[PDB]
């Protein structure tokens, strides 16, 4: 079952300790009171819908930075999927350029400029909380790693009713944050224990965390790397909007020493 985690706690010792046993036992977690203003997340979700119905010739401008970031069309691998997105959205050029290949209004440019500034906000202090679950001294080596940006459009038709949307797999970046659409759902994860799944509905003004494949790097194994995929519940459209903090650039990641010890042997 996946926790909720408030965010106003007023006890730094006792959220973190929550956020820390959340990551490690179950991969995931819900947040509320995370400080985005909601109406900002409602203007982001509109202009999402907006976005997908720009003319596929303009959509198609969004073009790859790292492999996969940008535009892709359903397909007979994924057929109920469509998605944009960009790479390094904590840069406002990167989030500009974006814009300039969509055709986002003023309106609209402006929304994702907030949109981006506030859920890579959450993103790092949540990457900080981790750092201080475990009493580390490295608190900021998050501060040189890029971000992702991905809006995806799920389009699910009766015959897919009961079935998957997406099938199983585990995020590759460090931590994800995802608004999920709060009229559908059926996200769902592994729990590692017992193989059985459980459910993460979509709860109004909440956002959804999960960790993946850097973050189980990054300690040594301690957290989970979540298995989730998305059920197909009714014939419907939906649509996530999905921020991923990734791993560094350049380097290739390895633990503070601190996680890894005879105990805890490298990986
Ligand atoms: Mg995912």
């Amino acid at each position: 079952m996946i926790p909720t985690i408030d965010l106003e706690e007023v006890s730094d010792k006792i959220l973190n300790q929550k956020i820390r046993e959340a990551s490690e036992r179950w991969g995931c977690f819900r947040v509320i009171n995370h400080g985005v203003s909601l109406s900002l997340m409602a203007e982001m979700k509109k202009t999402v819908i907006d976005l997908f119905q720009r003319p596929y010739e303009v959509k198609v401008r969004n073009t790859d930075v790292l492999l996969g970031s940008g535009y892709r069309a359903p397909n007979e691998i994924n057929p109920y999927y469509e998605a944009l997105g960009l790479y390094d959205m904590a840069s406002p050029h990167a989030v500009n350029t974006f814009c300039d290949q969509l055709e986002a209004s003023a309106d609209q440019r402006e929304i994702m400029v907030k949109y981006a500034k506030a859920i890579n906000g959450l993103a790092t202090d949540l990457a900080r909380k981790l750092a201080e679950s475990y009493g580390l001294v490295e608190t900021d080596f998050f501060k040189e790693w890029p971000s992702q940006f991905r809006i995806n459009k799920y389009h699910f038709k009766p015959e897919t009713v009961g079935k998957l949307g997406v099938q199983l797999h585990t995020d590759s970046g460090f931590l994800t944050i995802l608004q999920d659409d709060e009229n559908v759902g059926g996200l769902e994860a592994m729990d590692n224990s017992s193989g059985t799944f459980f459910p993460i509905d979509p709860l109004p003004n909440t956002l959804a965390i999960n960790l993946g494949d850097m973050a189980t790097i990054w300690s040594n194994g301690r957290l989970c790397n979540v298995k989730h995929r998305v059920q197909c519940k009714e014939a419907t459209m939906r649509y996530s909007i999905a921020s991923f903090l990734l791993g560094p650039m350049d380097t290739d990641l390895e633990p503070p020493s601190e996680f890894v010890d005879a105990e805890h042997p490298r990986l």
